[PDB]
RNA sequence: GCCCGCAUGGUGAAAUCGGUAAACACAUCGCACUAAUGCGCCGCCUCUGGCUUGCCGGUUCAAGUCCGGCUGCGGGCACCA
């Protein structure tokens, strides 16, 4: 009988002209900034996100309750390859794609009832957004942290464009799921690398997220120790350092061996075999059999000063130390030939660094992260390229630099290449005819600092250190495992950059990470377009109302844990809610007699108020605590509890305990369900909104009840429990446990030689053995 | 190979700190008012008693929880030198 398909959107309307969810910095209240992984514009809202955004909304509304200036915005990842390739998928512009996304999914935000400050709203394919992320693409371009380099990356043939390393996964490309090749060109990268160290240690401090994100990043980044040993070269300069763990066995090398990539290759079967192993997939560079050629030439060993013979082989991986081995038949090496030392390596490195001719090395397999993309959908890269002066930024009064209007689908190089007025600029240094970058920022660019810019999301400066270093770091983070050696690690690399340069003061962008878990099918499929089992929100809001969706997400199981969905899966809750409704519409009479809007000690006339009022009382702090660490299907069964005990025991209490009751019932409840909240409080008779009362406290007079029942151990052993008054003299309260029969019965030939008592929870008797 | 996480009834699961294991729901069954609603049973056994959080131990007055070792599943990095 809720009629949420009016309803909902009448509650939304009154929050809304209330200003509930616009976050005002000059607020006193504490800060809190809650946020969830802002999703991309790819299509409509998906169930998914629903699971991940009403966990953010239910928090939200609690910290709001309880005086907190809370942040909590949402916006946009609408560049790079997500939006594009479902707009070329459908057949639009992806600028006209996007835009419908945003607005689709935006309402489909607000018909949950979801609390954003849209105030805040950002879209990472605004120009107010692109100027702010081409001046800091510049900043850091000054400052050494964006180069250009020609050199390996990865290359996805289906998507015709570089990927970062962190976007090739299980070697295929990130979205097409096509083998990716590697290519050496000139692009744009960031010195990652150089902030190796940092973003390795720095997980020790970062409790709040899980060990299982923080080893996920410590293998991502995978620091190695060993030791460089320098071969020279016969009729020749410059040296060759190769790498080992065992430095050990470093006279015991019959050869080295060469990665077909490395620099000093400085004729006929070897730049034959090199271009054949460097035109295979990263796939197949892995897998099959191990293969080689013989230099001609030969190489030298420091230690013992004497020959050896050099190789280029297959097997020697490039992204691993400095793509030069040491070999000892190490099964590697003995597949290869075929075609008592800790302390040694200790006085080895001694001898070889004090004398110049090695070293101890710290190897990672991070790579720095490429940023080009040969794409027209995202941020162009605000350069100059000019034949007389090189790379050159944009000057700051032509920023920015906005892609043009017409994209063109096919011809040679990069999209925005095949575009010649959009092209052609002035250089900036001298003022002669030059060309723009051709290329745009990878999407994970957008997303590495967008957190930094909803605090103030059309301003000139990209970021506005003094809101920033006062609401952030935030507090709560909420978004999926996938991207933790994606947006999780740009995203703190960013962070320590953009600490370093002055934006802002800390150090890591997200106190507490949350990773919620999947939503599937309900068979515990992968939701996807291909097998035909996307739920559409919008149906079930329509057929159960905001509430009883959100709810079912909310209590079906652990915040980090799968949900099977079924359709039909939220009549239950709204089943439940229902229950709740009718608790109300049956003691309406007692609701419009008393105002109370929670228990007093004096509303008690006798014991089983009090009983009431205890319960309530646990409840409130158990949902403020579950809530709070996101136990949010226990906090809801806690109020189902409450819900219970009402229908059991009221009527049996006194008119204001259970008018207090109910009222505290719904305080409760509004957070996982607060359209149906707002209409029980109205219709109770308050004229206020519950989302703006204040969040219900813990009223200490009320929280032990007149009796506790205690649990009774002998040596360990629950035996039975006893119901005492509340502060029974400890001496009392041991004397009636060894009155109990079943005490005095297994004590009656055994000693008592202890007890341990906890206050109000436990007690334990310690006895000796049967006489 | 190297690194990490997890394990509780038919089912989803609960359990700040070590303190009555299975709260709260879903399913089936039963009861009361002719579907709705209210309400009840609902881990096991040789059942007056006694067990039970995958297995074996340790710590402790006390272990689902802490420590050690297994087994099983999941995840991560790797022709990784
Ligand atoms: C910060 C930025 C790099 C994020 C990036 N733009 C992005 O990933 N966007 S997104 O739309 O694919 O995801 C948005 C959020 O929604 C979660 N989600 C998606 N599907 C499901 C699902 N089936 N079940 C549970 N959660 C889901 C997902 O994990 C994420 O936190
Ligand atoms: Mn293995
Ligand atoms: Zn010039």
């Amino acid at each position: 009988q809720y009629d949420h398909r009016s309803r909902d959107a009448f509650w939304q309307q009154k929050w809304d002209e209330k200003r509930i969810f616009d976050w005002d910095p000059s607020s006193p209240g504490k800060k809190f900034y809650v946020l969830e992984m802002f999703p991309y514009t790819s299509g409509h809202l998906h169930i998914g996100h629903v699971r991940n955004y009403s966990m953010g909304d239910t928090l939200a509304r609690m910290q709001i309750a309880r005086g907190y200036s809370v942040l909590h915005p949402m916006g946009w990842d609408s560049f790079g390859l997500p939006a594009e390739n479902a707009a070329r998928k459908f057949g639009t512009h992806p600028a006209k794609f996007t835009q419908d996304a945003i607005d689709s999914m935006k309402r489909s935000m607000m018909q949950l009832g979801f609390g954003y400050s849209w105030a805040n709203e950002l879209a990472t394919c605004s120009p107010t957004y692109v100027l702010a992320q081409q001046k800091l693409f510049l900043d850091l371009y000054r400052k050494g942290l964006i180069y250009r380099d020609d050199t390996y990356v990865y290359w996805d043939p289906v998507e015709q464009t570089v990927l970062a390393a962190e976007q090739v996964i299980d070697g295929k490309g990130w979205r097409s799921g096509a083998a990716v090749y590697k290519r050496r060109t000139p692009q744009w990268f960031v010195d990652i690398r150089s902030y190796a160290d940092r973003l390795l240690d720095d997980l020790e401090s970062l409790e709040g997220w899980p060990t299982s994100v923080r080893n996920i990043q410590r293998n991502w980044i995978g620091r190695t120790e060993g030791a460089e040993v320098r071969f020279l070269v016969e009729a020749s300069d410059l040296t060759i350092n190769a790498f080992t763990t065992r430095l050990d066995t470093l006279a015991g090398c019959t050869f080295i061996a060469l990665a077909p990539e490395h620099t000093i290759l400085d004729r006929a079967s070897v730049k034959d075999y090199c271009e054949s192993i460097l035109v295979l997939s990263s796939e197949e560079r892995s897998a099959g059999a191990k293969s080689g050629i013989f230099t001609g030439l030969m190489v030298v060993n420091p230690l013992n000063q004497e020959r050896v013979p050099l190789y280029v082989a297959n097997y020697v991986m490039p992204d691993f130390g400095t793509g030069a081995v040491i070999g000892v038949p190490d099964e590697r090496d003995a597949d290869f030939g075929a075609l008592t030392s800790s302390a040694a390596r200790e006085i080895l490195i001694a001898h070889l660094s004090e004398k110049l001719e090695g070293q101890k090395s710290t190897q990672y397999r991070l790579q720095n992260w490429s940023i080009s993309r040969q794409r027209y959908w995202g941020c162009p890269i605000p350069i100059i390229h000019c034949s007389e002066c090189g790379t050159i930024p944009v000057a700051e009064e032509q920023l920015p630099i906005l892609l043009p209007d017409h994209l063109i689908s096919e011809g040679s190089g990069s999209p925005l290449s095949r575009d010649e007025s959009w092209m052609k600029a002035k250089c900036p240094q001298c003022g002669g005819d030059a060309a723009r970058d051709p290329d745009t920022m990878d999407t994970f660019v957008d997303s590495s600092w967008y957190f930094l810019r909803y605090p103030s999301p059309s301003s000139p400066n990209p970021i506005d250190s003094s809101l920033c270093n006062k609401i952030a770091p935030a507090d709560v983070y909420i978004g999926g495992i996938e991207h933790a050696t994606l947006h999780l690690i740009y995203s703190r690399f960013i962070t320590k950059v953009l600490h370093d340069l002055g934006y802002i003061e800390f150090d890591e962008p997200f106190v507490e990470l949350y990773n919620q878990g999947m939503v599937n099918d309900v068979h515990g499929r992968k939701q996807s377009k291909s097998l035909g089992n996307v739920t559409d929100p919008s149906v079930v809001v329509q057929e159960f109302g905001a509430d009883a969706v959100r709810c079912y997400l909310l209590f079906k199981t652990t915040y980090n844990a799968p949900i099977n969905w079924e359709d039909s899966g939220p009549q239950a809750m709204r089943s439940y809610l229902e229950r709740v409704c009718r608790l109300f519409t049956n003691n309406l009479d007692r609701l419009r007699s008393s105002s109370a809007i929670e228990i007093c000690p004096d509303d008690c006339e006798n014991e089983e108020d009090r009983e009431i009022a205890r319960q309530l009382q646990l409840a409130i702090g158990k949902v403020t605590a579950d809530v709070e660490r996101f136990h949010f299907n226990a906090a809801i069964a806690a109020i189902m509890s409450v819900t219970n005990l009402l229908y059991e025991k009221g009527g049996k209490a006194s008119p204001t305990v259970l008018a207090g009751s109910l009222r505290l019932l719904v305080r409760l409840l509004a957070p996982f369900a607060p359209h149906i909240s707002e209409e029980l409080w109205a219709l109770s008779g308050c004229n206020s909104l519950v989302a703006a009362e204040p969040w219900p406290t813990i009223n200490e007079r009320l929280v032990q009840a007149e009796n506790i029942v205690l649990p009774v151990q002998i040596n360990g052993k629950l035996i039975r429990t006893m119901t005492i008054p509340v502060n029974l003299a400890e001496e009392d309260i041991l004397s009636t446990v060894l009155a109990l029969p079943e005490v005095r019965s297994r004590l009656s030939d055994r000693d008592l030689k202890n007890y341990r008592y906890v206050p109000n929870r436990i007690i334990n008797l310690v006895v000796g053995l049967e006489h």
